[PDB]
């Protein structure tokens, strides 16, 4: 994967204007990641969430289902954020599963990855890794995989960095 | 309840700068809400949901959790807005229990108040109620109701109008 400056007007979930989009961002983003997405505020129908995750729950289900079948969204955005606590260090005891076993299996399956990194840096690799395997994730889901065989869907995966005041698209 | 515009000069869940604040709004919200939250960005821990509801699944329940134990967060506000497409009197196909089935127990318990209303106030009503019925349901969570017999948790009700750029606490 590489990391992509996005320019505010080609972003590639907004080809033309006043379309919904769907927005999966994380909880403790903190700051202004939505100037960095390239939409108007009401173009966004933003889900915020734990790592910015999207796991097997009701929450999860419906918020997708809602997003395909009742506004008819055909781009997802799962936008990670450098600088999360919940996708960061080697544990937090006060995160739950499944959210505490997606970032133990990113840890183990990415080892060798984070291991050539030390603190800051690879907490910043665990956002980016964190963004990818949410995107991967995010298309096997059946309500996704139906929508992508038809050319109805694109998940995008991106980053937003507080301190570039800038987002880059994971391409 | 009773609704009373906020001020800056006395922000219920702002008594002191620099604490975390667990905001619970609403996907579609889709404007400038946090603008009118009284807080900066970096005190806002944010779950953005289907209607700003907190339902029985693990998201709530991690989201909760995490806020509570992890982040120490003495203050959650749930923030309604008007012209919600959610918590309104259209019933959309494509909303999943157990949202669908708040909505209807919200509509069946108030339909004294909400026959008498037109249409637009009706919805705005049903805003209202959702707010004050979420605040209500989440004090009775079990790690909520801890937290508030050690006097450590205020759960408040807001709901942004982004026509006058402005939020009112429900009282
Ligand atoms: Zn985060
Ligand atoms: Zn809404």
């Amino acid at each position: 994967y590489q990391l992509q400056p996005l320019s505010l007007d080609s972003v590639p979930w907004r080809r033309q204007p006043g379309q919904q989009v769907l927005w999966i961002g994380c909880s403790d983003s903190g700051a202004d990641e939505l100037e960095s997405s390239g939409l108007p505020a009401d173009e966004i129908f933003e889900y915020r969430s734990l790592g910015n995750m999207m796991v097997d729950d009701l929450s999860c289900k419906a918020t997708l289902g809602y997003a395909l079948d009742s506004l008819k969204i055909r781009n997802i955005v799962i936008c990670g954020h450098y600088g999360c606590h919940i996708a960061s260090g080697e544990v937090n005891a006060g995160l739950q599963k499944p959210w505490s076993s997606v970032l133990d299996t990113l840890r183990s399956t990415h080892r060798r990855t984070l291991d050539s990194l030390t603190g800051t840096e690879r907490d910043r690799a665990l956002v980016e890794l964190n963004v990818l395997e949410q995107v991967h994730s995010l298309r096997q889901s059946a309500e996704a995989a139906e929508a992508l065989q038809k050319q109805q869907l694109n998940i995008w995966g991106m980053v937003y960095d507080k301190a570039t005041k800038r987002g880059y698209q994971l391409i």
